[PDB]
C-alpha cells in the first residue's frame, strides 16, 4: 500500500492521556512506532537566534516573540520531512507571555510538537 | 477529467464546525483528501522579518503591521502552489491591534489560511 | 470567438449581493469561472514598502500614503495581465485615513479588487 | 478608413451622466468599444516619487505637488500611446489643496483621466 | 501648395469662445484638424525641476518661478516641432504669485498653451 495508509490504519487510543479534557498519544509509543517501520529516521528540533541576547554564536532552541513562544520539530521518515509549529502553553492550556515561561514548559512542547508532526504522517492522524 | 473539478465535486459538509454562525472544514479532514490524491505535497508557512526586533537573522512565521497581524500559507499539490493571506482575529471574529495578539491566535489562524488555500484547490471551494 | 466576448456574455446576476445598493459578485464564484475556461491561472498581490518601519527587507501587501491606503491585483489568464487598483473602505464606503484601518478591512478590498480585475476581461463587466 | 474616423463617428450619448451640468461617458463602455476595436491594449497609470515620504522604492500612483494632485494615464491601442493629465478634483469640480485629498478621489479622477485619454482617439471626442 | 498657406485659410471663427473679450478656439477642434492632416502627430508637455522640494527625481508639468507660473508645450506635425511658453493667469486674465494657483489653473493653461503652438503652424493663426 502506503505510508500513509499504513500508518493512518493503527490503534492509538490504547496509549492516551485525558488531561484537561484532551487526547495526547504518548511520545515513547509515536518513538517505537516509527522505529518499527524505518530503522534510521531523524528527529530535529530547530534553533533560533534570541531576541534579548546579542552574545554571538547563541542558539536557543525555541523562538522567543515579543507575542510569546514557539516551538519547531521536523521528523524525516524514509527521506520525507514534515514540519510543525506550536505555542508553548500552560497546564491549563493558556498562552505564556514573554518572561513567564520556564525551560520545563519548552521541553513539554517540544515533546508535544513531536508527536503532532509524527501525525502529519499517518499514526494518529485522527487524535488532532 | 481534471484536478479543480474532481475535488471540487466532494461533500465537505460532514466534517464541518459552525462557530459563531460560520462553516470551517477541520485541517485534519484536508490534509488526508490531498495526501491521498498527491501522497507527496508541501505546506510551507512563509516567515517575514520583525519590525519591532532588529536582531540579524530573526524570523517569525506571520507578519506584524502597524495596523495588525497578517498570515500566508502556500500549499503545493502535482508542481502547482496556491498562496493565501488571512487576517489573525479574535474568538469573536474581530481584528487584534498591535500587541494584543497572543502565540495560541496565531497557530489557528495558521491553520485556518491552510484549508483556504486547500480550497483554491477544487475541494470545499462552496464554503467560502 | 474571443476571451472577452464569451466571458462578457454571461449572466453573474443570480451570484451578487446587495449591500449598500451596490451589486457585488462573489470572489468564489469568479474564480471557479476563469479555473474552468484556463486551468492555470495566477493571481498575485503586490507589495509594496511601508512608509513608517525602516527595517531593511519588510514589505505589507498594500500601499499606505499619507492620503489614505490602496490595493492591487494582477490577474493573469492564458498570458494576458489586467492590473488594477482600488482605495480601502469602510463597511458604509467612506474612505479610511492613516492609522483607522483594520487588516480585515484590507483583506476584504483586496479580494473586491481581485472580482474587478476579473471583470476587465469578459466576465462581470456590466456591474461596475 | 482609419482608426481616428472609424472611432470618430461613434454616438456615446446614450452611455453618459449628466453630474454638476456636464457630460461624463462611463469607463466600463470606453473599456470594451477598444477592446472589441484591438483584443490586446495597453493601460498604465504612471507611478511617482512622493514629495513628502523619503523611504526608497516608495512610489505613490498619483502627483502630489505643493499647488495640488494630478494623476496621469497612458492608453496604447495599436502601438500608439496617447498620455493624458488631469487635477483630482472635488464632487463640486472644486480643487483639493495638499493634504485635503481623499484615496477615493485619486481613483476617480484616474478613472476619468482614463476616458479622456481614449477620446484622444476617436471615441467620444465631441464631449470634451 | 504647403502646410502654412492650407492651414493658414482656414475658418475657424464658428468655433470660439469670447471670455473677457477675447478669441478662444477649443483644443478639441485642434485635436482633430491637425489629426486629419497628420494621422500620427504628437504633443508634449515639458517637465520641469520644481523650486521647493528637493527629493530626487521628482519632476512637476509647470515652471514655478519667484515672479510666477511658466507652462511649455511642443507640437510636432510631420517632423516639424513648434514649442511655445505662456504665463498662468487667473479667470481675469490677472497673473498668479507663487503660491496663489490651483492645479485646474495649470491644466487650462496648458490646454490653452497647445491650440497657441497649434496656430504657430497656419491653423488660427488670426486670432493671436
Amino acid at each position: 500500500q502506503t505510508l500513509f495508509e499504513q500508518l493512518n490504519s493503527k490503534n492509538v487510543n490504547d496509549h492516551t492521556e485525558q488531561k484537561n479534557g484532551l487526547t495526547y498519544l504518548a511520545w515513547s509509543y509515536a518513538h517505537q512506532e516509527l522505529k518499527k517501520i524505518d530503522p534510521n529516521y531523524t528527529v530535529k528540533v530547530h534553533e533560533f537566534p534570541h531576541p534579548d541576547i546579542n552574545t554571538e554564536n547563541y542558539f536557543v532552541p525555541y523562538l522567543a516573540t515579543p507575542e510569546g513562544y514557539f516551538v519547531q520539530v521536523s521528523v524525516t521518515v524514509k527521506d520525507s520531512t514534515e514540519t510543525e509549529w506550536l505555542p508553548v502553553l500552560d497546564f491549563r492550556n493558556k498562552s505564556l507571555a514573554k518572561g513567564s515561561a520556564t525551560t520545563f514548559d519548552i521541553n513539554k512542547a517540544q515533546k508535544r510538537c513531536f508527536v503532532k508532526a509524527s501525525a502529519l504522517h499517518g499514526l494518529g492522524l485522527y487524535i488532532y
